[PDB]
């Protein structure tokens, strides 16, 4: 039904999903020159399970990974969330070269990838019903960029070798996915919505400043999956990004100070 293949894109979305046609679209441009600081953003903090983790898997459109989520395991708290979130599953988008790749860009500059953790209230009861909320879903993003490879992600990069065409999955347990954290939680947030179909606007967005590192070959490796199926004819996942959206009147916040803009 959707895709990023140029006939079911990002182009085509809005004739399919009314959804992404909204006035709170993600992702968005960030310009640090518009955001204002909130001192009320608190510290986030996470209690991840390494044992939750299930499933690795390849639906053409990304590679996830799932985690049990069926109650309180590995928590998401703080911040600007109105209570703790639970873990739910963690995808990537990236580009067809290293230049570009991320869904949201920083003054500019764009990344060659962009890491989602998903979480949703409990407090909606399922995840189906925290998608009809505008806070019902709080996603961690965190930028790829090119420079020294990075041994923990290598684990994960490790599985794919499992899933390569679509429709593959494999049990994935054993994995921590705040070892791909960067030092700095500074962060951004604003509301927005899912980047990919249905779109719904539920989505408490908290971007880390501080980007994460990977190897140009870790990222080649990223783009050896297979959007296609085991029988159809081999057809690379690469460009799984949607383009920026209008803010129109949204304000982003940081939790940081930034000094730069002003005096
Ligand atoms: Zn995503």
């Amino acid at each position: 039904e959707w895709g990023y293949a140029s006939h079911n894109g990002p182009d085509h979305w809005h004739e399919l999903f009314p959804n992404a046609k909204g006035e709170n679209q993600s992702p968005i441009e960030l310009h640090t020159k518009d955001i204002r600081h909130d001192p009320s953003l608190q510290p986030w903090s996470v209690s991840y399970d390494g044992g939750s983790a299930k499933t690795i898997l390849n639906n053409g459109k990304t590679c996830r990974v799932v985690f049990d989520d069926t109650y309180d395991r590995s928590m998401l708290r703080g911040g600007p969330l109105p209570g703790p979130y639970r873990l739910r599953q963690f995808h990537l988008h990236w580009g067809s070269s290293d230049d570009h790749g991320s869904e949201h860009t920083v003054d500019g500059v764009k990344y060659a990838a962009e890491l989602h953790l998903v979480h949703w209230n409990p407090k909606y009861n399922t995840f189906k019903e925290a998608l009809k909320q505008r806070d019902g879903i709080a996603v961690i993003g965190i930028f790829l960029k090119i420079g020294h490879e990075n041994g923990e992600f290598q684990i994960f990069l490790d599985a794919l070798d499992k899933i390569k065409t679509k429709g593959k999955e494999a049990p994935f347990t054993k994995f921590d996915p705040s070892s791909l954290f960067p030092a700095s939680r500074d962060y951004w947030t604003y509301q927005g919505s899912l980047t990919t179909p249905p779109c719904e606007e539920c989505i408490v967005w908290l971007l880390l400043k501080e980007p994460m590192t990977v190897s140009s070959d870790q990222m080649a490796k990223l783009r050896s999956l297979l959007s296609s199926a085991e029988n159809e004819p081999p057809v690379p996942l690469v460009s799984n990004w949607r383009p920026p959206q209008p803010i129109n009147n949204r304000v982003v916040r940081a939790s940081f100070k930034h000094h730069h803009h002003h005096h």
